[PDB]
RNA sequence: AAUUGAAGAGUUUGAUCAUGGCUCAGAUUGAACGCUGGCGGCAGGCCUAACACAUGCAAGUCGAACGGUAACAGGAAGAAG
């Protein structure tokens, strides 16, 4: 019931007195399929064991999401560095239709049908960043009529 | 009951993030070309030279408008084997 799967692998690099030393960074997201979802980042020197530090990451620093009945609530625009993300519940608007990065995320936070569209840079480091900040400000009709009184 | 509706990726760098262009994945067509080709249904078929046109048809009808008889078939009368 963990539900961990892996978006991007990049080999970065450092440039040493001699030659240039390669490093691999992971990013991965994890999410129980019920709100629950976080992502992990994690680098090391080769790959097998920069995914496990970024699922060891991912595991911990984990965020609640306020679902609906299988989807989002309202229409939710989450911004990161570059990257602008745009998301609509689709009352069951069958199936997950995201962008590369958000696909995962959306996959394994327990969401099943949205619509998205992606704008801006859509570097995925940055695209969650802006699917969690989006599903993270997206709040629910018991918590609005909570702070509104009814 | 009559709008259930939105996906990205590759490439600037030793690597990064951003900006930014180029390019690809889709759908479409009065299409052409290449290879191949069994049947049917429904559609479509000079986008260019509003260039030049052989030949055949594409606008005739009415005698219940009229003088009339060129034919065709009868009618009447005459003459002949």
């Amino acid at each position: 019931e963990l539900q961990e799967k892996l978006i991007a692998v990049n080999r970065v690099s450092k440039t040493v007195k001699g030659g240039r030393i390669f490093s691999f960074t992971a990013l991965t997201v994890v999410g129980d399929g019920n709100g629950r979802v976080g992502f992990g980042y994690g680098k090391a020197r080769e790959v097998p064991a920069a995914i496990q530090k970024a699922m060891e990451k991912a595991r911990r620093n984990m965020i609640n999401v306020a679902l609906n009945n299988g989807t989002l609530q309202h229409p939710v625009k989450g911004v990161h560095t570059g990257s602008r993300v745009f998301m609509q519940p689709a009352s069951e608007g069958t199936g997950i239709i995201a962008g590369g990065a958000m696909r995962a995320v959306l996959e394994v936070a327990g969401v099943h049908n949205v619509l998205a569209k992606a704008y801006g840079s859509t570097n995925p480091i940055n695209v969650v960043r802006a699917t969690i900040d989006g599903l993270e400000n997206m709040n629910s009709p018991e918590m609005v009529a909570a702070k509104r009184g009814k």
